[PDB]
């Protein structure tokens, strides 16, 4: 009736004629968060070809818990107009403070992000990102990556190279793939200074206008996304609410958009 | 521009509502697997009170993976029926056989069953069940919560305790809720032993056909569905094939709910 | 200032030997800290008697400190609510029969009055056994077997010291620690079967109805009461475990003017 | 009888409005040992709004243990006094040395500051502060809230946010609050440096000195007591003598009241 | 010059035909310690397709080592024949006691284990094994594997299902796949009792004698083999003496290879 | 029929003559890798007295794994000779691009290396060098070595010395054995920086042209081949390509072969 084998062979075959598609994609995103979710929904909106790379099993970061295990997410008015077409339920709480159930969101996102295209790789650490000359200077062009599983472990496992026009830091609060650019290559960042300045502490009004803002090309190749953008830039963090979280991820795509023509 | 205050009062006011509301269900179900979320889904689509109490932060048990961190889970043609109610895409491989992007089909699936009106609590254990005795009867009458990181790290937190008129454990290969219930209270189960029996060695035939056999009425007040339901009566797993793990949801909130018009 | 370092330590040492010592024979020799415990080291040192509570965590208090699921409330029923009196823990009426608590001022003014109160405690000390000594003519728990709570978490070859008492409490908990350990390692047998899932009602008469003396010199109070009478559990309801504490205590003494 | 959802909904009822009405405080204080309980009392009595974050399930910090597990803890006239606004009995060991039971001034001190109005929040981690430009001023106005679990097992769990006139860094040895402050903002404390010098070796009689005397506002909106103001400030320890740490705190109160009718 | 992506491509195209190869194979060996490997070997040999599925990153099991680090393997004279086709040097310590190098005999057995046909895959853990009724009862029919890794971290990973015609457990002292056979199925073993009896200590001398014995089908479609069919029979361990380890890999291998017609 | 004690006598004797006949040696060898087991090779097929020094229990570094488990290693033609005087078989995938199990290469290296003379000792840590003036100059002459389980458990436990005439550091990424040289000992190293640079970014084709140039004494009496060159001189990773490795070992060993008939 119902052969284990072709089961075996068909995840088999599937996942691996999805890895091997992705071994080019025009963008690349590191991590799984809102921002990353938002931002490759977008880009697979604009019909580019998007690989998300997700550290744990699940996506979705650090708004499946909302605060302290209270899993309500709030927007502000920025962020309820991307709230919208995902189709994530809001009321009203105060004039420009929209509450959302956490779990919905997070999924709803992540549902119609992955049903525009954007492929999820869960389970797969970015460890470092390449970076060539291609005519002139060095540029970031691809991905390192390995299992999760691997690195903490630490298990002498090699990599596999993802090759991409354009990555997407949204790691968040630890910006780890520009921190580990930024280490290992000696560059400099497109910072004022050159470093990974590190997340200044709260003040929710310029901590989001500051995400939105942070949101940009910090070496070639590379663009920040989320809290990694305040973390690489040394701007406030903004606590629990998403708004700039979201608005980031659609920033980083239009204008990768932009350039990708 | 923005007062942090408004933003903490509103997720503190909130989830305080969202909790308080849900103290009384009509269904509380522990496991944001395939199946609990399954049947989460068709008792809140069938108008039911559900509340869904997930020992993660994020729902979607196994699933997330499909197999070794291949994203891709098998369907046979019993679930691929289900797959069209939550708008899952998926291709068939060869005759009878579906697959589907492992994190679509849980996101997908978890949307909709919180959009109809599954309220997930994540980051929760159910650790005890309420015990109580109705009309000469002991039954299974509600769980015992606490956080998940208070179980992990022994810390001597004392839970709080919810109503429901049934319990669904979909817990997975753990049957964490039932196993519970048969050591803390020497009660027999609906099972050959009286006991959870534990899963046997995999025959993915015989393993779906017994999940949904098996998601059933295992004690008063609490049923058995998904890897759970196998894990208790003592039947073959399957593999990574999720066509029983979602009938085996179905079945259940269809079950629940026949008894709740009684 | 002119703080001689040498005199802080002396002191330190001196007072702290003499009170150990002091304690080596004690009356009733309670293990934990907790609600129950605290509670009747509390009635049993106002009645004068010598109380030397054993407490493994650096501090006292036990599960009481976070409510429940860290939300800081303790609900007291009928019995409790007058004990809560006894110590001048405030409260507040949610609805009749029902009264709230800060957990925190409950906890730590119990703990007050019941060493104020001549109950003294030693904490970071885990009793790991029991002295049983053939008395009468039957086997009888005679005191307690104490390490440092340190010494058992890093497994090392550190030896006890011994407590002598005329009555023991096992206050533990769940866990039930103290006749679980009697009853694995003297095949002996009580009147341990392992609490059962919750039943509130049932939960709070059961557990100052099995609040006994379950074997010769060794009582159970609260919690490991139910655990030990495999009873129901209860819930973040607390009046209970502090009625237990004074029944124990009661029952104690009682035998005690004997 | 007993109702189990009485009690759960009690519960949730009580702490969530508590944690709702210290949203807005006068006076966060980060550490629940003997210098953040004092200065939580003394300025609780005098009729302020005053919250204690606690990491720990327990307060009292090390005050519980006296030194190496010997449960006395020693002071002198300066701490003497205070043990009496408190009534903690003290025995006089030789002219101008007090030795109090450990266990019974850690949980009188906690029992009358709790009383006076002193709400005290457990399990709780401040994990950085709320820093708001106020007239051109970078100003500590409140404090990053979050579990202890959370940040022990290291989940994905954002914070919720408190607002305060005040903060007081209480966390002993680790000057928790300060250090992150410094770090994070890349601020300038009122020291020689920035951040927290690190405290020198022993020697009591400075040591104790220190103490009353480096319990300042180290930056706008954040003062530092007990062990985190000679960590910050860079003096020496003084051994397991507690007279400085208790009137660390009654300083830090009165310092603080009296900016508070300003 | 050089793709990076030919090189992903590379090693994704094979190892997955590879393991698309290996879904059926004659004989699934658990455990790539010394039996499990001479097992491989001689079947592959006799041109079987063979499986090895190895908990660890590297083959060997507990030869690697020696005794107490000291990496030096004795075999008797039984065995001495066998590091004769495998091509492992050695030299006689005493009559009938020759001494081999442990790092020498590991990998020269492993690579011509492997040289002969024997797919491996390493860092597999087989969790449990399939069984159906085939004709009649129950028969052990394949092996259910995830990464080492999942099962370590305790992760909410599905399997894969490999099938055979026959189950080798290689696995060692814990004979863990007719353990979780005879635990999970509730069956019993040809052993008298029908259970994994446990491993008796130490008699080098009945021991060995008896690894070769009890190398057999405990149940229809499993053999023991090596180290687990001293636990599972209930015979003396042997201390580090290797000589029955080997000669037991060529018996089960053989005796496979005769139901194998 | 068996002597327990006579199979103890031949193993405790046979090591106690193998570590004794290697501590003094021509070339000490730190890490059984790809690198340094092709360095061994050639340099016992040489005729040199070589000892390898491995921290785990099995030899062959990274390389057992392929890429992500995924049990292929890719050369392309530079080492595709050395995979030849091995006899590793192998297929090509793309002109120039060749596949070989990582199993199979990684035991066949491992074999020919040893039954060459390579002697191996596996469970064993290089943890500091020995550093000592020759003719006017600072050298490395040699290994501090200790069991791996007494690093990892941070046993108080002295470690021994063996004496070479050169040491090859093949101990990957970490570069570790240079690492150790540089801080312990203020020494500068043949690099950009004098120090250990760091590994750069990925970049295949610099990456493997970069390994075989970076292979090179970096201080009187020691080499770096593999990953470890790379490392210390801040040179570009390449991923799982294993020519620059293989072609990193058989450089290095018939440098220090051509040194050694000076
Ligand atoms: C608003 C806020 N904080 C404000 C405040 O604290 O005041 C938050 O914390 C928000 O959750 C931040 O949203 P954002 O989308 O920017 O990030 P996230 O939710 O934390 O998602 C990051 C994702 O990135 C993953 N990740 C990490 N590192 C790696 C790696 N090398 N490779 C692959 N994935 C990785 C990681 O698993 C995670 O899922
Ligand atoms: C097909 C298959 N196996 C076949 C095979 O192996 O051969 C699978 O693994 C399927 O994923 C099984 O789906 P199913 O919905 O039955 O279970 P799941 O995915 O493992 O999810 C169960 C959920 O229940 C959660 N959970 C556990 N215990 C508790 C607890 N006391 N309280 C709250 N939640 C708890 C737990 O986190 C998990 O998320
Ligand atoms: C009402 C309720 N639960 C109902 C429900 O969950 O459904 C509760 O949990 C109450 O808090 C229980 O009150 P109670 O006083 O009975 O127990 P507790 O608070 O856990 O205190 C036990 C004390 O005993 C300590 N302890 C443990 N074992 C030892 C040992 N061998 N030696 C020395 N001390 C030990 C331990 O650290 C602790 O302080
Ligand atoms: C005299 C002496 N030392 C002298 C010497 O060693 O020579 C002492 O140890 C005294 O006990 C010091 O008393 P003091 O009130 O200054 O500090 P404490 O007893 O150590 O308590 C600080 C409290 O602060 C808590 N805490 C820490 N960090 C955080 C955080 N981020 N958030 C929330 N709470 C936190 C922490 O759990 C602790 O309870
Ligand atoms: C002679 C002796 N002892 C005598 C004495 O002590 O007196 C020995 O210890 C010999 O090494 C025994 O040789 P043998 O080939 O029988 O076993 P081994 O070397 O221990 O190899 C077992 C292999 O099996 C592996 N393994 C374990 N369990 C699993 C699993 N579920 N799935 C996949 N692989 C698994 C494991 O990694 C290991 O490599
Ligand atoms: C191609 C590639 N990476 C490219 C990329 O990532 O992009 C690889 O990983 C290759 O495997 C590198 O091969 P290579 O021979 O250079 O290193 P390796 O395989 O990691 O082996 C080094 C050996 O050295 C061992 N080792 C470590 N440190 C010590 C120590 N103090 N003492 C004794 N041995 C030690 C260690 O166990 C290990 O076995
Ligand atoms: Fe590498
Ligand atoms: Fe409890
Ligand atoms: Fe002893
Ligand atoms: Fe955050
Ligand atoms: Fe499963
Ligand atoms: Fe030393």
């Amino acid at each position: 009736n119902l052969s284990e084998v072709v089961i075996s062979e068909a995840i088999i075959t599937a996942f691996m004629e999805k890895l091997k598609s992705h071994l080019e994609t025009d963008v690349a995103i590191v991590g799984g968060g809102p921002s990353g979710l938002v931002a490759g929904y977008y880009l697979a909106k604009k019909g580019y070809r998007v690989a998300i790379f997700e550290r744990r099993l699940s996506i979705g970061g650090g708004m499946w818990a909302g605060a302290m295990f209270f899993n309500e997410i709030v927007v502000q008015e920025m962020g309820r107009e991307i709230l919208d077409e995902f189709g994530v339920n809001y009321r009203e709480f105060k004039p420009g403070y929209y509450l959302a159930d956490a779990v919905e969101a997070t999924t709803t996102i992540a549902s119609k992000a992955v049903k525009a295209g954007a492929t999820v790789f869960n389970g797969v650490t970015a460890e470092d990102v390449v970076l060539k000359q291609v005519n002139g200077q060095y540029r970031v062009c691809g991905l390192v990556i390995n299992w999760t599983t691997v690195e903490l472990n630490h298990l002498m496992v090699d990599p596999l190279v993802i090759t991409a026009k354009y990555v997407v830091d949204a790691t968040g609060h630890d910006a780890s793939v520009v921190s580990t650019l930024q280490r290992k290559a000696g560059i400099k960042l497109n910072t004022e200074t050159g470093c990974v300045v590190g997340e200044k502490p709260l003040w929710a009004s310029v901590g989001e206008e500051d995400t939105v803002k942070n949101s940009k090309e910090v070496f070639p190749g590379i663009y920040v996304s989320g809290m990694a953008a305040n973390a690489t830039c040394g701007s406030h963090r903004m606590g629990p609410v998403f708004g700039g979280m979201l608005m980031s991820g659609k920033k980083v795509a239009e204008e990768i958009a932009a350039k990708l023509n």
